[PDB]
């Protein structure tokens, strides 16, 4: 059990079952924050690089451009070093100094964009540059790319089936791409066979999921809880497979994370607070009280030491 | 595989093989920043608050005092908030406001003591308050107490001789406490019977122990190699088992954990970086190309955003 790169290190996280939530021990965690880049996406990172060796579309010499800094670019930096390519991020100059640095100490060629652009202007900078030479760029498109769902439909998935001898009944994630929702709800659903609940979690500020599927009007709006909330359905998002859509506000989300970290001494980020707000909603309900309820704690307390969670 | 808590979690972290470092892929490094609260250190803040438990030092109600604000500070910090205790750590007023709230975010009641006093102010300062309450209030003390290398002898040295299936010929460990290089070299020696060489890693700074075993006048000295390199002989170093003591300086040590980062896309801190040009060193020494190196690397980057890592 040698890696032969960091890459081929993903997954196999730990379920730890929370104390001060849920019934009786029914909300149990998937630390995601241990993982080689120290977030959910260092999974799709490998996955997506690998995938797209795999088809031809990535081959040594080709470089790769993506417009995000958020835990995909440091995953896909991670990637990137180990496997031998050239990353270029786009991202706008009002980045986070430490963002910069954590990049810059990746190995990424950074590409500020204007900062009044933002991130308009990084996806369209990102298109730019793979347009002036498309036989040299690629772009893994996260939001679409099969690559991510796929990975936890093959891993997270199933080491959720596994961690929990089958008895998951609830599995509880942030929607940011929906890959994690879709892949996990795939695996245990369709391959495995068991009739769960999957529950997407939105912020109350932004719950585009929670408007379209009641058929109202579409409203994005601001909030904190980063990593998900993208403020529109992301194609990676099987709606297909979601039960219930479940919505948490900023704060609640924050105070649920520093709850984590300060009663159950799990070092989990903004959108884990989230999911656990809602799992322990769920878990209060006498409906869901002798169900096993599982959640996606997708990053670590320390990304978050410049934040609201501190 | 649901842990009762976060302090079950601890361990099986990976073996990823390097490729910019070493002879044909001899050298393999432990991610240990895989853990709980992020480091090498989750394994002694589990084990040693568990000895505490069993032997009836430690009972619900008494409290937890120790001088430290590093890795181990951190690790009691999670362990003390998944198990119930209360912790109050001692350390100088000058102390980094990040650790400050990153231990305030765990739970910990922080003691800032005089600054102009520092390492040696918190050290008194500890013993002064259990001195004041001793049926209250228990120091674990990590450079003495054998729960910190007992959970190395169980854990970490168990797992290396596993995922090498028993290939190992070479453990490099740079030196806080000794209790990494001490209960990994006893796991696999002794339980395992296979004659290793344990390399310690030590500042070129802070030689102590080089001094130490050549006979020599022991000058401790500052350097920047964070987790190691204390100024003294720690009683949870073994000297009996180590075969080899390599000097690595603040600058090589640095340069190395960005190359991990860049050229690896490994994410490891400054120890981490001297524990691979030890083990660099070594594995290009022709005494030593058809032998597998295995090296810890502690922690992991994010910890160091604000130092010489950046």
């Amino acid at each position: 059990a040698i890696y032969a790169d960091n890459s081929y290190s993903i997954g196999n996280t730990p379920l730890v079952r929370l104390k001060h939530f849920g019934h009786n021990g029914n909300v149990v965690v998937k630390i995601e924050g241990r993982n080689p880049s120290y977030s959910v996406k260092c999974r799709i990172g490998a996955n997506m690089v690998w995938q797209a060796e795999k088809d031809g579309t990535l081959t040594k010499g080709k470089e790769i451009v993506e417009p995000t800094s958020g835990n995909t670019g440091i995953a896909l930096a991670y990637v990137a070093a180990a496997r031998g390519y050239k990353l270029t991020l786009t991202m706008p100059e009002t980045m986070s100094l430490e963002r910069k640095r954590l990049l810059c100490g990746l190995g990424v060629n950074l590409v500020l964009t204007e900062g009044a652009k933002g991130m308009k202007g990084a996806i369209a900078k990102a298109e730019e540059i793979v347009a002036s030479d498309p036989s040299r760029y690629v772009m893994l498109k996260q939001f679409e790319n099969p690559a991510n769902p796929q990975i936890h439909r093959e891993t997270t998935g199933p080491e959720i089936w596994k961690d929990t001898d089958g008895k998951v009944d609830v599995v509880v994630a942030g929607v940011g791409t929906g890959g994690s929702i879709t892949g996990i709800s795939r695996a245990i659903k369709l391959d495995f066979g068991k009739q769960i609940t999957s529950v997407a979690v939105e912020p109350v500020e932004s719950p585009v999921i929670s408007q379209t599927l009641a058929g109202e009007e579409v409203k994005p709006g601001p909030h904190k809880i980063q990593g998900i909330g993208a403020g529109f359905i992301p194609k990676n998002l099987d709606l297909s497979i979601i039960d219930r859509v479940e919505t948490v506000d900023s704060d609640t989300a924050l105070a649920t994370a520093r709850r984590l970290m300060a009663e159950e001494g799990i070092l989990a980020g903004i959108s884990s607070g989230a999911a656990v707000a809602a799992a322990d909603r769920l878990a209060k309900l006498p409906e869901f009280a002798d169900k096993l309820i599982v959640v996606i704690l997708p990053s670590a307390s320390e990304r978050y030491l410049s934040t609201a969670l501190f």
